[PDB]
């Protein structure tokens, strides 16, 4: 665990690349006699020998999108690199991937990565033109639509509405669509306020900032 | 664990000699790149490796005690017996060992041996001569010194006495003295009646015998 160096997680965007490092951390007296990149139960994924070469041995995880990084000058005995690429992300890819150097003579040293795939949600928001009434109902709904995992919405109000949403898996498997709606009783002084929906998640540095303008019918300036 | 073949257990005796077998099951595609033999904890207690030899990292398992049995014309290359022996057993080397094979390229394969250390104790029984009585006293005990584990003491008898024994540390550190005590209401009649001491133990492949006949003083034929 101390003697291996890797991320403890990492992401990449479903259908995109990334980059699992993973490094015998030197000073070491060991030697080492092969590595490999095994999931949690304990499948191996990719494999590497000095002798007989790299591998990529199971069919979920093929040479087409599996490559170790080289960053050596195609001549490297000592051997202590195992940086793992990925590409053509799929959802079946998430998980813990354990980086297991076999070394001589003290033996399997490794570090655990999580492997996260993620899913970028696109957004919008609409008010919902309302008329007057004490039926308080829906005066905007935020749409965060294919996120992995789901968008967090929350609303910023000065007046005083519930908000309540619900979810729906996306068009593609492991994503979620997330639906808020913000309703409040529609008093006819509403129209023209701002009412911001916002959506948090991991794709996005910044939490995500959809202005809205609700809308009372028969009433306006 | 099915591709290794190990015996799930093995027993020595404290101070002697054995010998944990381990081989990798043909047919097999895989190739060999090394293989440890590792306590629970991970240690690494024995090694070896197609080119590096053979080494012992660990010095409480010094190449003094542990070597590997090659049963090999001294020109293998497919290299799939890794049977441990060891000599001078101690208490320390109680333990469960994992025989693992670093194979390429679907990983490490694995099996589990319990390594258990035995000492065979010495047994023995003796009448105790008591007086008639109320007083249920000891009219036997059974002594066994020096077992690993605890050996087990029942008593027979056609007489009707409850049996209590106790137990003490040995001299050796891990070997344990159990002292059983068979009592009864000593009556006239008893003097000359065979009781048995029966002692089970690992050590015994059957259970020990030890008779004795009681002794009631001031009355004998
Ligand atoms: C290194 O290990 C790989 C094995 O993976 C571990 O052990 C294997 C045996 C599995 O138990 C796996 O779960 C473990 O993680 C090993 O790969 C295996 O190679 C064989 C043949 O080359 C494959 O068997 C064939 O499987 C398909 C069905 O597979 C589908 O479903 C599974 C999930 O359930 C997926 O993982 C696959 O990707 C597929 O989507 C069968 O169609 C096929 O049947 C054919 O052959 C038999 C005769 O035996 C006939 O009865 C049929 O009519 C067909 O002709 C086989 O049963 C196995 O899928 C494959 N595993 C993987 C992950 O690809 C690999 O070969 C090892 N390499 C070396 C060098 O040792
Ligand atoms: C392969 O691995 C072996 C290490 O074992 C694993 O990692 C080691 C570091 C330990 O953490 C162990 O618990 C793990 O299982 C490794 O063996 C180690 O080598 C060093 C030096 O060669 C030893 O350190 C010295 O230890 C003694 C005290 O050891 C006694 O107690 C322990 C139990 O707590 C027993 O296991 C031992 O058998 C002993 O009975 C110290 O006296 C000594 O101090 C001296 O040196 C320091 C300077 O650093 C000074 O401050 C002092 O004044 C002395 O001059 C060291 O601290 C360590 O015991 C030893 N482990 C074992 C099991 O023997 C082995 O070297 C590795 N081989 C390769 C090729 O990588
Ligand atoms: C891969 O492994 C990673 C980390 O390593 C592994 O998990 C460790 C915790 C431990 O078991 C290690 O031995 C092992 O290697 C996993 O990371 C964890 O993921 C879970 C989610 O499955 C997180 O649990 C969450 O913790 C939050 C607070 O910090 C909390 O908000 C969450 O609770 C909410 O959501 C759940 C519903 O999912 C609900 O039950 C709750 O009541 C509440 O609403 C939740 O408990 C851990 O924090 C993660 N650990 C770390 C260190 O980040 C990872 O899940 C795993 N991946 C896969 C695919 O297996
Ligand atoms: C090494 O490991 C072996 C077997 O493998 C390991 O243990 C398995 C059970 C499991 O955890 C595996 O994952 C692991 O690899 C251990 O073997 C077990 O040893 C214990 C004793 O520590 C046994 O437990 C006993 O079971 C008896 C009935 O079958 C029962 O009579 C015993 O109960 C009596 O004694 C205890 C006091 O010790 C007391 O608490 C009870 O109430 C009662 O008086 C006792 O429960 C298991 O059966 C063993 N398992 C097998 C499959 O044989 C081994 O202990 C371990 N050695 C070391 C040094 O760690």
């Amino acid at each position: 665990d101390v003697r291996v160096r890797v991320l403890p997680e990492v992401r990449g965007r479903l259908g995109g690349t990334v980059e699992l490092p993973c490094h015998l951390l030197p000073p070491t007296t060991e030697r080492v006699s092969q590595v490999t990149w095994q999931r949690l139960d304990g499948t191996v994924v990719a494999a590497f020998h000095p002798s007989f070469g790299v591998d990529f041995p199971n069919s979920q995880f093929s040479k087409d999108r599996l490559s170790f990084v080289r960053a050596r000058p195609e001549t490297n005995a000592d051997l202590r690199d195992a940086t793992l690429a990925f590409r053509g992300l799929r959802v079946e890819d998430e998980g813990n991937y354990t980086c297991e150097f076999a070394t001589f003579p003290n033996g399997t040293r490794r570090g655990v990565t999580w492997l996260r795939v993620i899913a970028q949600p696109e957004n919008h928001a609409e008010a919902q033109e309302v008329t007057i009434g004490p039926q308080s109902v829906a005066v905007a709904r935020c749409v965060s639509t294919g996120g992995r995992p789901p968008a967090r919405i929350t609303w910023i109000s000065s007046l005083g509405g519930e908000a309540k949403d619900t979810q729906e898996p996306g068009i593609q498997a492991g994503t979620v669509t997330i639906i808020s709606r913000y309703s409040l009783v529609p008093v006819g002084r509403a129209d023209g306020v701002k009412v911001t929906c916002r959506v948090e998640h991991e794709s996005f540095e910044e939490p995500i900032l959809l202005p809205v303008t609700l809308s009372v019918r028969y009433h306006h300036h």
